[PDB]
């Protein structure tokens, strides 16, 4: 009887979000994280803001790209973040419009998975919850993706370029896989989701810069 996890049964993730016009893919990244942490602390989650890590986090080069520890650093330093109610994502950057009025969640720090562990990587989703992940993204394969579990050997792990968040893993028709939620919109994929190959030589380097926040 094999592991498998869906967190998504769990109540552990919000319905799947679109970046739209902007290279956000880290800010919903790092808010599906914080999400995930946060329903396992308080018992129950909400949407957290994407909008406000784009404004505020000042490491990151908001549309421009950004990682997801400089976001859980932000929320932790910040003493919090913005619900998406009272953050609204309007996918662009802006002056940096953080209000404590409207905070629904707070971080105190992160630890990455060791890069290429993909069991590390298999723990760490297991014992924490759904774990922000970076890939590439950039294959043609890949983007027109709608259904089974994903694997194109062309997939350069040495390229990680999209930002997404793997919310469990499991297998398919033999296939074992990583449930992955992207923000290209619940028209993306799946549903907005998409299954790819687990422990196939760390294939899209799916575990080359994975993360957690600590709530
Ligand atoms: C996801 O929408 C963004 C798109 C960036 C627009 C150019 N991808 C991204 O942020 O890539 C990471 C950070 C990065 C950006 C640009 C060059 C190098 C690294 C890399 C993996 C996860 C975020």
């Amino acid at each position: 009887a094999p592991d498998s996890v869906d967190y998504r049964k769990k109540g552990y993730v919000t319905p799947v979000k679109n970046q739209g016009q902007c290279g956000s893919c880290w800010a919903f990244s790092s808010v599906g994280a914080l999400e995930g942490q946060l329903k396992k602390k308080t018992g129950k989650l909400l949407n957290l803001s994407p909008q406000n890590l784009v404004d505020c986090v000042s490491e990151n080069d908001g549309c421009g790209g950004g990682y997801m520890t400089n976001a859980f650093q932000y929320v932790q330093k910040n003493r919090g973040i913005d619900s998406e109610d009272a953050y609204p994502y309007v996918g662009q950057e802006e002056s940096c419009m953080y209000n404590p009025t409207g905070k629904a969640a707070k971080c105190r720090g992160y630890r990455e998975i060791p890069e290429g562990n993909e069991k590390a990587l298999k723990r760490a989703v297991a014992r924490v919850g759904p774990v922000s992940v970076a890939i590439d993204a950039s294959l043609t394969s890949f983007q027109f993706y709608s259904k089974g579990v994903y694997y194109d050997e062309s997939c350069n792990s040495d390229n990680l370029n999209h930002a997404v968040l793997a919310v469990g893993y499991g297998i398919q028709k033999g296939n074992k896989h990583w449930i992955i939620k992207n923000s290209w919109g619940e028209n993306w994929g799946n549903k907005g989701y998409i299954l790819m190959a687990r422990n196939k030589n760390n294939a899209c380097g799916i575990a080359n810069l994975a993360s957690f926040p600590k709530m």
